[PDB]
């Protein structure tokens, strides 16, 4: 498989889960059906959701990592797969939530050939592959911000911060795109509980620095050995070049 | 003029607003055009959404409040409006903003007789009156949760809390809603700085109130004698009576 392809089974995908989202009324949508294989509530959504996308991901030979039934086949190409991220938005009927795909040559992140969320209450598609990251179709990059006075989507604010804005929108994967297309200044979780998770992070921070943004846990280092399974967590720091090393600065 | 009135002229000044933003790109919505009552700046989407919204207030017997065009006219039902409440959202097509308006039948919010805020991105309508609070013209009520470990919009987290989420998602007035709603258990403006501004407050207040919340001041004090005029901003405490009187202690 290959980035085209990558792209062709994300859309399809996001098409079909789409759909299947929005037909259900967010009484149907926040039921419990289940427990996840990663430990918390499968809610209607996510099932509806994780199906739609499992249906297609079936027919391509992969190892897909997912929250409700974990690590899936034996593929030489691992997916990182978030059905629906933005649960409880979905459920409330808030308009922040997507599917996010990343695809991987190994089992870690440092491998990845392509990322891709696609928000389902918009239609807003994000990718990223070897000719760089894109916002339905079009060329993304991080903003200039190099100041610390700058616009900061932080998980979560703890202390004073010296942030022109701060807002927690409740869709990582998401708001890593939000960062990548340069509509924040810079993303954070920084949560000491390492609560963010690899198919919930891995499409952002992949796209992310396609966009050109530098993405590293709370340390500074590379995430480039992230593993692609259900035991992995992470923080992130991610901001452009002249910007990252004052949050690290500001944060340590 | 009267609640059934005011539920009317809302409805055509949402349609002409939702109309104008629509349809202007994003690289356009965010020029600064540029200068409001505050001292903050009127982007091109700020201006297009009030000269809808006024064109057709100011033919109503009304004293208009916006912080972009200041007090406009001399009727006697005041009108606190925000065109477009979530501003730095709509110039990035995050779809988060709303117009709200809040009448009264003084300059104080303590006559307020009906409070209105649509989403211009999704089409959610809130609005309530001496009969009630709805969504979607479905009456709406506030959670119950009792306790500190719930889903809490705050602006801003300073220190450790004890919720089990918090949120932040740019526009005040939708963010009224969504407590309003019961989709957040709490909403919180503890910023030292009172910034909010009773335009963005007021209908979610209202609102939120009609559908069982008690919304207060940082101390606890009523919000009846905040006026429609000017200087003072605002800080919220806003929850069911059983967890307000906890979370007071709590920003303590």
């Amino acid at each position: 498989m290959d980035e085209r392809d990558a792209l062709r089974i994300s859309r399809e995908i996001a098409g079909e889960v789409r759909k299947a989202i929005a037909s259900m009324p967010l009484r149907e949508r926040v039921k419990d059906v289940g427990m996840g294989k990663d430990g918390t509530p499968t809610k209607a959504a996510d099932r509806v959701a994780e199906d739609a996308a499992l249906e297609i991901l079936r027919k391509e030979r992969v190892t897909v990592v997912t929250e409700e039934s974990g690590v899936l086949g034996e593929g030489d190409v691992f997916v990182a797969l978030d059905p629906l991220d933005g649960t409880f938005n979905a459920t409330r009927g808030i308009p922040v939530y997507s599917v996010s795909l990343c695809f991987s040559y190994s089992d870690k992140l440092k491998d990845a050939f392509f990322g891709y969320v696609y928000n389902l209450a918009t239609g807003d598609e994000y990718y990223a592959d070897s000719s760089g990251a894109y916002r339905n179709g079009e060329r993304i990059e991080v903003s200039d911000a190099e100041e610390l006075y700058c616009n900061a989507i932080i998980y979560y604010p703890d202390r004073k911060f010296p942030f022109k804005r701060m807002r927690i929108f409740g869709s990582a994967a998401t708001e890593l795109c939000f960062f990548a297309d340069g509509s924040f200044d810079c993303f954070l979780d920084i949560r000491p509980g390492k609560m963010l998770r690899i198919y919930d992070a891995a499409a952002g921070v992949f796209i992310a620095e396609k966009a050109g943004g530098k993405v590293t846990e709370l340390d500074g280092e590379s995430l480039g050995n992230k593993k692609f399974d259900m035991q992995e967590r992470l923080n992130i720091v991610a901001a452009n070049e002249k910007l990252h090393p004052k949050l690290l600065e500001l944060i340590k």
